[PDB]
């Protein structure tokens, strides 16, 4: 069995390598990555996203969001709370003000201790899943707006035409903003280009003890859990890696800078901050074998979680006994 302590995985791939993505996926999980739940990919020295970021400061964050958090240093949730929109040179501007800016730190291990000391005391506004791209249209590999759609993957598999589509989203982030504790919506696969700006540190645990963290959280947010059985879908709970260390929870981290890919593997529990002003671009995927990962991924019902249009095709196809719970609680 390869890669048996599910160690996060690094790999450069040729520029030959980076022709076929789907190839390419499945190489990486031959070699075990998949058992990590997360791997880093560093692109050939030929390649590059697009020319320049020179050109980028007029794109909209319609509903930039605060992170309010509530709780204690290591086990938190975070609220979003609704600002005024403005460009992206506001939001870098904002970024670098004394109120937002990176503090003085030694190394990324002196700045993740300082994450996590401080980050409740502060509420950074952070600007998500706006749907676009930065990829150049002639960028021909690795491009996250060109990539085989899920739906064309689960017709392929499973001979059923759906109605959905599938873009990219960007972000655009700042010191402290934060990405709780999840899994893909369906459990899905995602990959995230970071292009332009300072590091994001990511945790994560292996799909095959996922359920060690549901437990996990269920004891730390006990509200929460009552409310939904399935409230990490919410996206809301913060759980610090010294917390997750004195509980027993097997978990990596690894930080991303800017030129990497990132991909996270079905039911691959992940959270993360960002060390500063900062893009990355996402955007979910599927293979073969993430059906049987789908077709057993929890649902939120309760109201919370709240998704995209396409996700409804993929309970309706995949899980249709729970199908009419979850569809009213997307109503
Ligand atoms: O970068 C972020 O804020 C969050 N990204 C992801 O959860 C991802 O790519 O799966
Ligand atoms: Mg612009
Ligand atoms: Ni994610
Ligand atoms: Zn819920």
């Amino acid at each position: 069995a390869q890669n048996p302590n599910c160690n996060i995985m690094i790999f450069h791939p040729t520029k030959e390598e980076f022709n076929d993505f789907d190839k390419y996926i499945a190489y990486m999980e031959s070699q075990g990555a998949h058992r990590a739940g997360l791997a880093k990919i560093i692109p050939p020295k030929e390649w590059k996203a697009r020319e320049t970021y020179d050109n980028i400061s007029e794109i909209l964050i319609a509903t930039p969001l605060q992170q309010v958090a509530s709780g204690r240093a290591g086990v938190f949730t975070q609220y979003h709370k609704k600002k005024k929109a403005m460009t992206v040179g506001e939001y870098r501007h904002l970024a670098n003000s004394k109120k937002y800016q990176t503090p003085p730190h030694q190394n990324f291990e002196d700045l993740e201790r300082k994450y996590w000391k401080n980050r409740i005391y502060n509420s950074p506004i952070y600007g998500a899943d706006i749907s676009g791209s930065l990829f150049d249209e002639n960028t021909k590999q690795w491009n996250l707006g060109h990539l085989g759609t899920i739906q064309d993957l689960l017709e392929k598999e499973c001979g059923v035409v759906i109605e959905g589509v599938n873009t990219p989203y960007l972000y655009f982030g700042m010191w402290k903003t934060t990405f709780a504790w999840h899994t893909e919506d369906m459990d899905l696969y995602s990959i995230n280009y970071l292009h332009l700006g300072e590091p994001k540190t990511w945790y994560v645990v292996p799909p095959e003890h996922g359920q060690r963290l549901e437990r996990l959280a269920r004891e730390l947010f006990p509200g929460s859990s009552r409310g939904c059985g399935a409230f990490l879908r919410h996206k809301v709970a913060l759980i610090s890696p010294t917390v997750l260390k004195e509980n027993g929870i097997p978990f990596n981290r690894i930080t991303q800078e800017a030129g990497e890919f990132m991909v996270t593997f079905p039911y691959g529990y992940h959270a993360g901050f960002n060390h500063g002003f900062n893009c990355a671009e996402a955007i979910n995927f599927a293979t073969p074998r993430w059906i049987d990962y789908g077709k057993m991924a929890s649902q939120c019902s309760c109201g919370e979680a709240r998704v995209t249009f396409s996700m409804d095709a993929f309970v309706r196809i995949l899980q249709p006994e729970r199908y009419d719970l979850w569809k009213r609680g997307q109503d």
